[PDB]
């Protein structure tokens, strides 16, 4: 069944949206949280979309499982660990993965997320739990993993502590910053906390990626390039509505963070339009394929490569070119990059 079995690189996956069902019920009960169901195959069914939803509906999936993992140290540890393994199962030689460390904390975080009242688990050891899990996940599974931390659009307060965590846990294993949540909250790229965050990020050399152009306009994209100085773009579907911005982004090789299965299920793609990805194979730009949320979209990378495969005419020669593109645009230092490059050419030959 695989649409492409060569190795692949993936650059945009959300950790807290690639937890396993089996594991969430394990924790919801062993903590007394417990949740809408008890057999794995039916819980996956209530957390999981098959059909576009609204923002509250969507947001609410997160509401069911998250309280079962945030707070618990070995819930954190086990989720990063078990993430790597899913990506090993998946043909991936290199993954980058993101989360918000605040959204898994229960100490030193106003406000406390998901209704938890307090523990002692801060943002600081959530990273480091996560990255411990990712390191012995890497080592046991032979997948090279790095991590991105995400600022949240609605919460600029948290942003200086993001840039700061990035600097601290640099290398081991964090290599970039993100902006996530809903890009639709007016003026959000321009909130002073977010922008001083991204500026500290160019001051100290932290890589940058912003979610932009999924559901919001070409001006959130524009905001992200000219102001937040992104190096890459989550989705960016809406830069296509501005053809000088599109044309200039082709000219300077934007890397675009594509997630095509994810985008039917969200709404960002109306099925009766060009999928933005296809204009993307036709115009030969710099882009990847990406799963975004396995747990919620009931998917794996193969669902994305299948979907493109048979609905959109792509071939194995574009599937390679996109993976290499991915590797080039990854946030690896250039020595490790040329080595990831090498393995990929060899494999493709
Ligand atoms: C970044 C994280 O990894 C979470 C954030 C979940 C969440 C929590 C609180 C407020 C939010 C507001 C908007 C969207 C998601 C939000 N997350 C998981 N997947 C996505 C996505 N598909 O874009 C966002
Ligand atoms: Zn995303």
């Amino acid at each position: 069944t695989p649409a492409f079995d060569k190795p692949k690189v993936e650059l945009h996956v959300h950790l807290d949206g690639a937890i396993k069902p089996e594991t969430i019920l394990y924790y919801g009960k062993r903590r007394g949280i417990a949740l809408p169901a008890d057999t794995p195959e039916e819980l996956q069914n209530i957390i999981g979309m098959d059909k576009p939803l609204t923002l509250p509906d969507f947001l609410a999936k997160f509401d069911y499982y998250m309280p079962a993992i945030a707070g618990c140290r070995d819930a954190i540890k086990r989720i990063a660990y078990e993430f790597v393994e899913m990506k090993a199962k998946d043909g991936v030689v290199y993954v980058e993965v993101r989360y918000s460390p605040h959204l898994l904390a229960n100490s030193k975080v106003e406000p406390i997320p998901w209704n938890q009242a307090e523990g002692d688990l801060t943002p600081d050891e959530v990273v480091s739990l996560v990255n411990q899990g990712l390191q012995e996940g890497e080592r046991d599974f032979g997948v090279k993993v790095r991590s991105i931390l995400c600022c949240m659009r609605h919460q600029p307060s948290w942003s200086s502590e993001v840039v700061e965590l990035c600097k601290k846990y640099r290398e081991q294993t964090v290599v970039a910053i993100d902006l996530a949540g809903d890009e639709t909250i007016e003026g959000s790229s321009l909130f002073p906390g977010h922008v001083q965050a991204y500026a500290e990020a160019v001051k100290s050399g932290v890589h940058r990626t912003v979610h932009a152009g999924e559901v919001g306009s070409a001006n959130v994209v524009k905001e992200a390039v000219d102001t937040l100085k992104t190096e890459r773009l989550g989705h960016g579907y809406h830069t296509l509505e501005d053809t000088t911005l599109y044309n200039r982004l082709r000219q300077e090789n934007m890397h675009f963070e594509i997630c095509p299965w994810s985008s039917y299920l969200t709404g960002a793609w109306k099925p009766d339009t060009e999928h933005a990805v296809i204009r993307f194979k036709n115009d030969q730009v710099n882009y990847s394929l990406n799963t975004d949320d396995p747990l919620i979209f009931k998917s794996t990378l193969d669902t994305d490569y299948q979907m493109t495969k048979k609905d959109m005419g792509f071939t194995e020669e574009e599937f390679k070119r996109l993976n290499i593109n991915a590797a080039k645009s990854s946030f690896l230092p250039e020595d490790e990059k040329k080595e990831l490059l090498d393995l990929l050419y060899k494999a493709y030959r």
